[PDB]
């Protein structure tokens, strides 16, 4: 809820929110059968298709057919504790949140679905609260929480702290302290929070 | 051009890159031919439908009709100078720009719109340029160039100086000092970006 300044959280939509990993490895698995994927816990890299491009010839550009096409930012799944976490995050006094989204480059589908997808688990008052951009180091914050290792852009000493939220890609990561993580929404987000705040 | 820190400007979409009140005008005559409007010389206060509501009883949900329609924003024309001056302005050494733009409520054409007519005019490669957000302030910059003369939200002190764009609806206001105007694109917006740097 608003102020002063509150703490300002920026948190993620895919690999945070939304299940991008599984699911790409449903509608992959759908739409190519005869094909062979990844499961979720061989997943290596951030960027899908240059695992599944290493896999077989070709299967780099079946992979980005799935997340070019109609519905499939739409029909994602919350990860499990997302919503509830996010919407319990917002209520709490001096404690802004905003959905800080990269959209794809084909852009047909991709934002609409996002505005849609924060409409339907979220409601419409949170759509205030969503950022799309390629450069989330121009957004000013305490806290990102992005399960990206490495964040990057046109501001070379962002304000926020990137906390890294595990996926099955980045899950082996020794990262540089003082860099931490949050395992799950399960986990404590709240101390994290509370870690920042006067 | 990216740097170091690069200067990074901020801009606006309507009302600075893509002619929002132009475009409001004729699709609303051509709609509804028998109502009275305001011509673009007579436009007072920022929000359209609010003069529109004072003018006849029911006229704001008639204006309203014609910014939530399909193509609205996509068939929006530049303003004089806009993509001139932006492409220089992007190619210019250690400076960043970004165009950073509010999306109306009403979700299901504007973004992907916004999209749309930024790869129209700019080309594809500046579609890593665009932030869709309802709040400004918490995306930091040294410059934005607005129209809108109040530009607030969840950070109280906003690293961006507010350049103000002439628009009708804006320009016989008079601006505490030191703020300051962008006239239109023929205005010396070079000198604007050289008082920032160092
Ligand atoms: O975790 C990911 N895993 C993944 O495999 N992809 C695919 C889709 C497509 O996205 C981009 C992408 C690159 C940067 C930002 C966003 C998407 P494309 O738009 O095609 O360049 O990268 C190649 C592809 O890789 C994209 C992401 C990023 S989701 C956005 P955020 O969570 O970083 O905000
Ligand atoms: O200059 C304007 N003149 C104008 O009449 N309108 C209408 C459309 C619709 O936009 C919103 C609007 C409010 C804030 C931000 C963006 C749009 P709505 O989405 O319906 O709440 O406000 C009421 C309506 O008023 C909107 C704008 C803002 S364009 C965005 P930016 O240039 O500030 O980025
Ligand atoms: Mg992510
Ligand atoms: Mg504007």
């Amino acid at each position: 809820s608003n102020a002063g300044r509150a703490l300002r959280v920026l948190v993620d939509m895919d690999g945070v929110l939304a299940d991008f990993e599984g699911g790409f490895l449903r509608k992959f698995r759908a739409r190519f059968p005869d094909q062979p994927f990844i499961a979720l816990e061989d997943r290596r890299g951030f960027w899908v298709s240059e695992q599944y491009g290493r896999l077989r010839p070709g299967l780099s550009e079946k992979a980005i057919s799935i997340w070019e096409s109609k519905n499939f930012f739409f029909e994602l799944e919350p990860l499990p504790g997302a919503v509830e976490a996010v919407k319990e995050m917002a209520s709490l006094q001096n404690t802004d949140v905003f959905i800080c989204t990269s959209p794809i480059k084909m852009f047909k589908y991709c934002p609409y679905e996002k505005y849609a997808w924060v409409e339907k688990y979220f409601g419409p008052d949170f759509l205030e609260q969503i950022v799309l951009t390629r450069d989330k180091t121009v957004v000013s914050a305490d806290l990102l929480i992005d399960d990206r290792p490495d964040i990057t852009g046109a501001e070379p000493t962002p304000s926020w702290e990137h906390v890294l939220f595990t996926a099955c890609h980045n899950q082996h990561l020794q990262l540089q302290p003082p860099r931490r993580r949050l395992h799950s929404w399960a986990d404590d987000w709240k101390a994290i929070l509370d870690s920042k705040r006067p």
